[PDB]
């Protein structure tokens, strides 16, 4: 759960996230599946998510508040994160 990149002017940028950050915990829970993070974002626009990350081996606590996009019939949360390349 290593971010490939963070878009400027995004919720993730506001949270202080950067390319290369590893998401370790979400709301005090270990992040063991990338899809959990994706779902937390999509389903919780406007909610404050407490992140524990590792950045160059060191721990940081950050606050992420997904922004919204219209979706298609139901607005979704959106953070501006490019997932790791596959």
């Amino acid at each position: 759960p290593v971010l490939e990149n963070v878009q400027p002017n995004s919720a993730a940028s506001k949270a202080g996230l950067q390319a290369g950050d590893r998401i370790v915990k979400v709301d005090g829970q270990p992040l063991t599946q990338w899809v959990t993070f994706v779902m937390l974002v999509r389903d919780n626009p406007g909610k404050s998510l407490a992140l524990e990350i590792e950045r160059q081996g060191s721990p940081l606590s950050l606050t992420l508040i997904p922004e919204s996009k219209p979706g298609n019939g139901k607005a979704i949360g959106f953070v501006g994160i490019e997932p790791k390349v596959i």
